[PDB]
């Protein structure tokens, strides 16, 4: 078992990402070789590995004394607070998570730029009939996409699946449907291995986020985390769910 | 901690704010006044509030508009005309104070365009199929020099006035081609955004903050919201979400 942590209000996805990024041990370590945001989140992080219930209160204060208005991230998509945290602990050093694509733009002339991102965000594309959605496919379709290439993997690797779509009278929709996705994942020229995933539930203004993360030992029975309640989880259930993020770590 | 000063509004100086906001954003112009300044005026007020604005305090821009009217100015006209041509008042006074120096009468300054040399690139906003910033270049007497500061002005006001909403995708890193080496590549630095109907005053900027004392010269990744004595933070995909008006970019 982990700690659970406690809601204060809405905080399930915050919990729940917390839960997600403790289940990765070289961002741990990362924070380990770095009141400053990444200490809090070392604390934070190493306090809900290692096997009561926790508060994170500490991550919104340091984060709004870093003059961060959290109450306007309820109103967007829960994946801006990642790429909120990525971009803090980047100013501390100036990272585990950094994806990084050699671009090449051309119109006679050819310009070579490099990109840099803390995830990757994957369009969920149109389910044609008689083939399951699968992760390989979503990843394959943004893969072919001005050009852009995979030119730097990252040790620890997140994958957010563009859950929340907008229609062409501008009103959103989430998208209900399942992908497959198994534990062992290639990404194609390096291989990665499953260590959470957080999920969500309801409509979408609801804030139900629930993570699915890897016992602390590389262990393998898993968790399933709601806020203060945690318990066992079976492998089919993580893999059976409606998966929001997912964490993997280079193996 | 890597914040910048807020700024008051006295009356109406919300455009203005935002503009020294954006304008303090810009380091090769800062350097281009210190230089400019060893001369010894708009250009030594207008320094001291860039240099102020780029380091809970809030300073009072006042001490603009009276060098503005020291320098034969209206000011009280601008209201009724595009908030832009603020800006043009400020370059154009600054060209005036390169004739007239014995000191430093060849040094231009970092916005100039050569095509005539003109402040700012200012584009017409098409309408469509998203619009993107390239298809506002593509419908730009081209353009021959590229400045070291590029201010890109999106035309907003369209002719009775018209307000335009439409958003413009406009990326971080921008280049723009010329024949041979002249073409060059830019660094988004900040935006000035224009909120609510064509009357409303509201401006708010979005800039990157300071450079940290650890590692001087190395650009921040951080953004922050400005308005006035209101600072915060604000992230990257806000940044570039918002309906821009002026984009105010570096030489990289
Ligand atoms: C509360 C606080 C901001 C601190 O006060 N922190 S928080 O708890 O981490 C935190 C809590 C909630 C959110 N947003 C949402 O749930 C949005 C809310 C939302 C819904 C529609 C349009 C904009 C915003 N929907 C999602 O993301 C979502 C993701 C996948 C889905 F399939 C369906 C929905 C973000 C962060
Ligand atoms: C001297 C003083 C301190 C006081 O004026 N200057 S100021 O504060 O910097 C200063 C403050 C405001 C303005 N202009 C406006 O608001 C015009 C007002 C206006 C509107 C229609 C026709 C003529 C004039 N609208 C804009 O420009 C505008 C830009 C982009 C948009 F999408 C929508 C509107 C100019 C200057």
């Amino acid at each position: 078992l982990v700690p659970g942590l406690v809601n204060l209000g809405n905080t399930c996805f915050m919990n729940s990402l917390l839960q997600g990024l403790s289940a990765c041990p070289a961002f741990i370590r990362w924070l380990e070789e770095f009141q400053y945001l990444s200490l809090t989140l070392l604390h934070l992080l190493k306090a809900l590995s290692c096997q009561e219930v926790l508060d994170a209160s500490c991550l919104l204060d340091v984060l709004r004394m870093y003059r961060w208005q959290i109450s306007s991230f309820e109103e967007q998509d829960a994946h801006e607070l990642f790429h909120v945290i990525t971009s803090s602990l980047e100013d501390e050093r100036d990272h585990p998570f950094g994806v990084e694509f050699e671009t090449t733009m051309k119109c006679e002339e050819v310009t070579k730029g490099k990109e840099n991102q803390d995830s990757l965000s994957l369009s969920i594309p149109a389910a044609t009939w008689g083939h399951p959605l699968t992760l390989d496919h979503c990843l394959h379709h943004f893969i072919s996409q001005k050009s852009s290439k995979i030119s730097r993997l990252p040790q620890c690797l997140c994958i957010h699946l563009q859950r929340l779509s907008w229609s062409s009278h501008g009103t959103p929709l989430k998208r209900h449907e399942h992908v497959q996705f198994n534990e062992d994942l290639r990404l194609p020229l390096q291989a990665y291995r499953l260590m959470a995933v957080v999920v969500h539930h309801g409509d979408m203004h609801s804030g139900h986020f629930v993570t699915y993360r890897r016992s602390p030992p590389t262990s393998n029975q898993w968790l399933w985390v709601s806020d203060d309640t945690v318990r066992k989880a079976s492998l089919q259930e993580v893999l059976s769910s409606s998966a929001y993020l997912l964490f993997y770590e280079r193996v």
